[PDB]
């Protein structure tokens, strides 16, 4: 007869871009192979299908970081294709952001304070936990020797105690739990009233 549905698949490995599934055959007799059905959790469209999986374990790659996914497994034998299992829900791991905060802007508020603001990076790869604002009077320095101000998840901050009539270079990165993303390319702001 046709195969019965495989056992509900179990996620046993995950990375930022892959999910590894294992399942029970769900069947008394041997199965020829399996088909994995996968989609984003909140897609309302039909599952995509990976055909011809010859074992009861498979890693689905390259998915995107910090994303919700739905999977099912289908068994096939010589008679044909059985019903899909019950779905499993899961989520790929986070990464550091892989793009810079966008539209980074700064303007003078006084001779000693500026206003810095930006937009969220397009590629956060995770929950943004905060931003780090780098600023200096000498941008030839390594960024780790610039002055630094840490911020929570936000898009605007003020920075004070600046020396008047100076060009300050400013760079901003976002960070997730995993790590720091890239720095925006330098902008300049002058402490001139």
């Amino acid at each position: 007869a046709l195969p019965k549905p495989p056992g509900t698949p179990v996620v046993t490995e995950s990375t930022a871009t892959s999910i590894t599934l294992t399942w029970d055959s769900g069947n008394p007799e041997p199965v020829s192979y399996y088909i994995i059905q996968h989609k984003p959790k909140n897609s309302e469209e039909p599952y995509k299908e990976i055909d011809g999986i010859a074992t009861t374990r498979y890693s689905v790659a390259g998915l995107s970081p910090y994303s919700d996914y739905e999977f099912r497994v289908v068994a096939v034998n010589n008679i044909g294709r059985g019903p899909a299992s019950e779905p499993v829900l899961t989520q790929t791991s986070e990464q550091a952001p892989s793009s810079a905060p966008r539209d980074v802007q700064a303007r003078m508020l006084s001779s000693t304070t500026i206003l810095v603001q930006w937009k969220e990076p397009e590629e956060p790869n995770g929950q943004i936990q905060g931003y780090r604002v780098y600023y200096t009077m000498d941008p030839t320095q390594h960024v780790n020797n610039w002055m630094k101000h840490n911020v929570a998840d936000s898009q605007i901050t003020t920075i004070g105690n600046l020396v008047p009539q100076k060009t300050y270079s400013v760079k901003v990165l976002a960070f997730t739990s995993i790590g720091d993303g890239p720095l925006s390319s330098d902008i300049q702001v002058i402490t001139l009233e």
